[PDB]
């Protein structure tokens, strides 16, 4: 609308603003109350196919051109402006309600009179909007205040740019101080944010408080924001709302809704221009053999006119009705229960997708860590084995009142108990306080927070064998044993998760027995090296690695009350530092980091969602070759490929390292090419330089490999991926996504698919195509996709061969019976309106199918024949155009020469003649056979006895019922179908399908 500039956003008071802001609204819809007829209407005229009606019905308005009735050259096509523009209404009726229920959340407000509740369309910039726990933040936000004593909250964004991690993010310092909730509307506080952008991990502001004696500035960062489409994890929240609808930093990153069209109405098309450029040669060599007669213009297009049906509108019904049978038919399908069709005008295009691209977070998995193994060296434990790593932690604590494997067993444990970051959270469940929980430890209302969700699972573990943690502080950890008794720890120093060093570090000391205990974990590639000598680990850790779990290395070191002394007179003073404080607490660190003692490695397994590995496969084994495009780190990407069977077991993989120019990314796309079949990992920034100045090459090395993995993708870039995949190759491409930052790249997807996430809609709701689960995609591609595709394409032939047919003989009658008459018209209606009685064995072939739906699934490979365009060819065209011409031909040229004497003696053969013939075609079609198309063939020939049957007692044509007509009927229906029924059979047994 306008251009982009900073706000001074004022605390409450939605009123003192100088640029209206739009209404905070998500819109998938396509056009407003204005726009829909005009875009609908061009939408629908602006190909080959739709307007030749238009060019056939404007010409009636000439007096010089007029040419038949002027209802039939407007009903029809007036029938099928009527039912596209109703099923587009219906579209957007549908779309408007399934966006209300995002639309119509309720939040609560804060007011000067108390806190008021209100919806979430109903958000104004500058309002104060309180988001309580486990609720979708409706607008972006900055932290002002949180209920919670440490002053901070966790944040899920895994629907914003689909990352496992919680965001850890901090108030407002000054609005966090106030006494009470109500304070924040009697402070002149204002908030200067940044325009707009596209980013979502970048923001540049500042808190001005005014009513202070002296001025507080406060810089915001992204540790204050709340952007929209995040979960609140913990507690309740209170912030000032900064953007609105189209101004969510989720929209800017989503695309304008656009109308889609499939490749096969693109193949229709293109043969509608074929069959019009066709008619316009034999109209040109037509009126050069008269060697130009005067008026030429006029009567070359009057005989256009007289061949208008050469395009038949019937192809439009046909294929309208089709798709909304095939539409009908997903969504009704109970081994896919909850598919949504909301682009039904594209269901053929399923049939021929050649690349997938997926997220990963939300879509393959479940969004759920659990511990797998414990591996000590000399035996593993599995989720089948724990009750003997419990056994050994309940005799050791039994002993510990009334080496040995449970004391190895017991060191492990409680290694991983203590060497995380993980904070228990206790609430009030209605009876017990949140006070009155803490001091006896409930179980039921102890939940545990952290930023990886690893180390969430690894405390949950520990909780089951025994060693529950139930406290943490800043200098201190309580752990519950299986005798209730409690052990205290003091948290001396603790050294965080860092992406670089990819290890953590404690030191804690036990207050029973005053000894203090180093803990380190992390990766294998850095521990290697910091634990002793030991001939397991590079060896465990990478089978753990190879079987899709997240491997870390738990190692030990005590420290005598001597050896402690040194290390932190020393971290002091490299702490009170004023030049390189980091290298100088690095080499602290890693000089206390030596000689640690192994104690087992850990893997955690990110769970898939059902029948992930088994689709993998099928799309796979049918030539689709499947990226995964997802938001997050290189680690858990890598991971989820493993474990998901994305990459095989015997599969190379290349890492894409960071290259940051032109030169860097020569030497690392030439490395890549020397290798073979290795599939690649790649980062966000890697892709963003390799796309930028290796465009042609990238992709022509990216699409040779087995599978393409793609971490940290912005949804820009995911869309840019698609783009390409559609561009440089030229194949349909399908998008798979639970996010909102997967809708950028299904909309630009030929055909995007929404799985539904379970705290977000959005992916859902922009997509042509919406599941509940990935595992619906295998049978939704191989059977809804490739029965509608074959259906749309057969029907489409068959009205195209009907239309043919009748065009070739009424060719012949107008040119070898009278070549001029006016009662050739009459005749030149009739034989061409036998289109009623065929009408449904043609809308009876949306019926059929090649093969059983239990057998598609079984054999995927079926669907690598549809991905060469084998159901629409220009051979298949071919064929059907002459036996077309072959049929009209022979069905007039045999009528004429068997018998001649005059014109409504020969009218009723040619008639009977071309409906049997058409009857016998449809039936030869047929692969399996429904019983709707025997009911439709005999309900066929009953109405027409019944017409022969009606007009002979009114109109003398005695000649129907006769010896004479019957054999020179079955003759002709018998050289026009027979010799194909023949091709058929022998096509059948030479060359079987
Ligand atoms: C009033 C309209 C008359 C009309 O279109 O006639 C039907 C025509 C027959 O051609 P004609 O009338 O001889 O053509 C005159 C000249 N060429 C002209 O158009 O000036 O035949 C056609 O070209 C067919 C047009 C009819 C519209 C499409 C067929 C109806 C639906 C078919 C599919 C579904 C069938 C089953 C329904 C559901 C059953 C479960
Ligand atoms: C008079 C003609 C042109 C039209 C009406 C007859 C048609 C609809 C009839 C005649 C013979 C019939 C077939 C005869 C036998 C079987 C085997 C069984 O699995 C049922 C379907 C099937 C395959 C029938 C399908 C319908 C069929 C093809
Ligand atoms: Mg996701």
């Amino acid at each position: 609308g306008g251009e982009a500039r900073p706000r001074t956003v004022w605390l409450g008071h939605p009123e003192k603003r100088d640029q209206r802001y739009p209404r905070n609204v998500i819109n998938n819809q396509k056009y407003n109350f204005f726009t829909f007829l005009p875009g609908v209407l061009f939408n629908q005229f602006k190909y080959f196919f739709n307007l030749y009606f238009l060019l056939l019905a404007c010409s009636q308005f000439v007096p010089e051109m007029r040419l038949g009735a002027l209802y039939t050259y407007w009903v029809p096509l007036g029938f099928v402006l009527a039912v596209t523009v109703i099923r587009e209404a219906v579209e957007e009726i549908r779309c408007y309600v399934r966006d209300k229920e995002v639309n119509s959340q309720v939040y609560s407000r804060l007011t000067a009179r108390g806190t008021v509740k209100v919806k979430s369309s109903n958000i104004q910039v500058g309002d104060l909007i309180i988001v309580e726990k486990n609720q979708r933040v409706p607008a972006d936000m900055i932290f002002l205040r949180t209920s919670e004593k440490n002053g901070s909250c966790f944040l899920r964004t895994d629907q914003l740019d689909g990352e496992t991690d919680w965001k850890l993010r901090l108030p407002v310092a000054c609005t966090q101080r106030l006494p009470t909730a109500a304070d924040l509307l009697q402070i002149r506080s204002y908030v200067y944010a940044e325009e707009p952008n596209i980013d979502i991990h970048n923001f540049v502001g500042t808190f001005t408080r005014e009513d202070s004696d002296p001025p507080i500035s406060e810089s915001l960062s992204i540790e204050n924001t709340l952007w929209a489409g995040t979960v609140v994890a913990s507690g309740t929240v209170v912030g000032v709302v900064l953007y609105t609808g189209r101004e969510l930093r989720s929209v800017m990153n989503t695309s304008n809704p656009r109308s889609k069209i499939g490749l096969f109405d693109l193949e229709v098309n293109c043969l509608t221009k074929i069959l019009f450029g066709a008619l316009v040669v034999v109209s040109l060599v037509m009126v050069a053999l008269q060697h130009f007669a005067g008026r030429w213009y006029l009567q070359i297009i009057r005989f256009l006119l007289l061949f208008s049906n050469i395009i038949p509108i019937s192809l439009r019904v046909n294929l309208d009705m089709g798709k909304i049978v095939y539409s009908w038919v997903i969504r009704r399908d109970s081994k896919i229960p909850g598919t949504v069709v909301r682009s039904s005008t594209i269901p053929e295009q399923l049939g021929r997708i050649s690349y997938l691209l997926t997220d990963k977070t939300g879509t393959l998995t479940q969004n759920e860590m659990i511990f797998k193994r414990l591996h000590l060296g000399t035996v593993a434990y599995g989720l089948d084995s724990m009750d003997e790593v419990q056994s050994h932690i309940f005799s050791i604590y039994t002993q510990q009142s009334q080496r040995t494997m449970s004391s190895r067993v017991h060191e492990a444990v409680k290694a991983i108990a203590l060497c995380h970051n993980v904070t228990p959270v206790y609430e009030s469940n209605g009876v017990t306080d949140q006070a009155e929980a803490e001091k006896q430890y409930e179980d039921s209302c102890r939940v545990y927070q952290a930023s990886s969700p690893d180390e969430v699972a690894l405390v949950q573990w520990t909780e089951s064998v025994g060693l529950t943690l139930v406290g943490r502080d800043q200098s201190s950890m309580q752990l519950r044993t299986p005798g209730d008794q409690i052990l205290n720890f003091t948290i001396l120093q603790i050294f965080p998760f860092t992406y670089e060093s990819k290890r953590m570090g404690i030191i804690v000391r036990d207050e029973s027995t005053g000894e203090i205990t180093f803990y380190m974990k992390g990766a294998d590639v850095v521990m290697a090296g910091i634990v002793q000598y030991n001939d397991w680990l590079e060896e465990e850790c990478g089978n753990m690695a190879r079987e899709g779990l997240r491997v870390l290395v738990v190692a030990k070191k005590s420290l005598a009350e001597e050896q402690y002394q040194d290390f932190e007179a020393r971290y002091v003073q490299a702490k009170l530092s004023v030049h390189d404080r980091s290298l100088k607490v690095a080499t602290v660190i890693e000089s206390l980091e030596m000689e640690m003692e192994l104690l087992c490695l850990t893997g955690v397994e990110d769970q898939l969602q059902a029948d992930v590995r088994p689709t993998l496969e099928t799309l796979r084994n049918a030539g689709i070759k499947v990226w995964m495009l997802t938001g997050d780190k290189l680690e858990t990407a890598t991971c989820t490929a493993k474990n998901a069977h994305l990459v095989t077991r015997n599969q190379d993989i290349h890492v894409f390292r960071l290259v940051t120019n032109r030169g860097e990314a020569h030497l690392e796309l030439n490395a890549f090419r020397r290798k073979h079949d290795c599939a690649l990992v790649i980062s966000g920034d890697s892709l963003e330089v390799c796309l930028k100045y290796y465009e042609y090459e990238f992709m022509e090395l990216a699409c040779q490999c087995p599978a393409v993995v793609c971490c940290r993708c912005a949804p820009t870039q995911k869309a840019q991926i698609v783009r390409l995949l559609q561009e440089r190759t030229g194949k349909l491409t399908c998008a798979v996504g639970d996010g909102g930052n997967d809708v950028s790249m299904i909309q630009e997807s030929d055909c995007g698919v929404g799985v539904e996430g379970k705290e977000g809609k959005q992916a859902s709701l922009a997509a042509d195509f919406s599941i509940t689960q990935f595992k619906h995609l295998g049978r939704l591609l191989m059977v809804h996709g490739r029965n509608s595709y074959k259906r749309s394409a057969a029907l489409s032939q068959f009205v195209i061969h009907r239309s043919l047919c009748i065009s070739t003989m009424q060719a012949v009658f107008s040119s070898v019976f009278y070549f001029a008459s006016v009662p050739l018209y009459q005749g030149f209606l009739i034989i061409g309106y036998s289109t009623i009685y065929t009408m449904f064995p043609v809308f009876s072939l949306v019926l059929d199918k090649d093969v059983k739906s239990e057998v598609a699934m079984l054999y995927p490979e079926l669907y690598k024949d549809l991905l060469k365009g084998r159901p629409l060819s220009y051979k298949t065209f071919l064929i059907w155009v002459l036996i077309s011409i072959y049929q009209g031909s022979t069905i007039m040229y045999g009528a004429l020469l068997l018998f001649e004497s005059e014109f409504v003696h020969i009218v009723a053969i040619s008639f009977t003649s071309l409906i049997l013939t058409e009857l016998l075609m449809v039936a030869l079609t047929i692969q399996t056979w429904h019983w709707l198309m025997t009911v439709a063939e005999l309900l066929s020939l009953a109405c027409y006895i019944a017409s022969l049957v009606f007009l002979h007692e009114f109109i003398d044509v005695y000649f129907i019922a006769t010896l004479s007509f019957l054999w020179k009927v079955s003759v002709i229906t018998l050289v026009s179908c027979l010799p194909l029924y023949v091709l058929k059979y022998l096509r059948r047994r030479f060359s079987p399908p």
